[PDB]
C-alpha cells in the first residue's frame, strides 16, 4: 500500500535509554530516524539485514568492521548483513537516518506499538 | 559487498534528464539517490519494479502515488511499492529529495558508475 509520512507524526520508541526511533517501512524498505542523546554508545552488534546509513544533524563515530571514522552531515555509510558494527555521539548527540533491507522486525513491531 | 563511508562533496554527479541531478550509491540490496530537481520541472509518470522510498531534504515536492496526490516537504516521506504508477513536480523552489531504492536501479548505478 502506497503511502506518505509525516515525521513530527510518527510515534517513536526507545529500544534502549538515549535513542528515540521512527520507523516506517515498505515490504523490502525500512526508513528509521534514530535521535541518539550526547555521550551515548550503541552497543556493538550484527544482523543479516543490510543497513545504509545517512548524517542529518550532529556528530557520530560509527566503526564498522575494522575502521572508525568519525561522520557528520554531508556523510552516508553502507554495511553488508553480518558485518560487526557500533556507534557512540560525544557533547551534541546526533539524528541518523538508517535504512534495512529487509526491515528489522523487531523494530517494526516496537514501531506498531509506539 | 565491502564496507563504505562517503562524502557527498566527492560523490559525482550526474544528469538523467535536464532539470535533474543526481549522486547515488549503493551497497548490494540498497540504493540511496540524492535528487536535486530545478525549479517548476515535470517528472513524466513512470513505473518500476524496485521499490522505492523518498526522504524530503530541501523545498518542496508534488508526488502523486497512484491515486493519492500530496505536496511533501522537509519532515516528510513516502513509499513506493513495486509496480505502483507515480509522477511528481515541483514549483518556485525547486527541491532535494533523497531516493532510495531496492534492489538498486540499474541505469542510476551504470550512470553513477559513468559520472
Ligand atoms: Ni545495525
Amino acid at each position: 500500500a502506497p503511502a506518505f509520512y509525516d515525521l513530527t507524526e510518527v510515534r517513536s520508541f526507545s529500544p534502549l535509554p538515549g535513542f528515540a526511533m521512527q520507523a516506517i517501512q515498505g515490504k523490502n524498505l525500512m526508513l528509521n530516524w534514530v535521535r541518539i542523546e550526547p555521550n551515548t554508545e550503541m552497543p556493538a552488534h550484527e544482523h543479516p539485514h543490510e543497513q545504509a546509513g545517512v548524517m542529518l544533524e550532529g556528530t557520530l563515530e560509527l566503526t564498522i568492521g575494522e575502521e572508525t571514522r568519525v561522520l557528520r552531515p554531508g556523510m552516508a555509510y553502507t554495511i553488508p548483513g553480518g558485518v560487526r558494527h557500533r556507534a557512540r555521539t560525544f557533547e551534541d548527540g546526533c539524528l541518523v537516518l538508517d535504512i534495512f533491507s529487509p526491515p528489522r522486525e523487531d523494530y517494526a513491531r516496537m514501531a506498531e506499538d509506539a
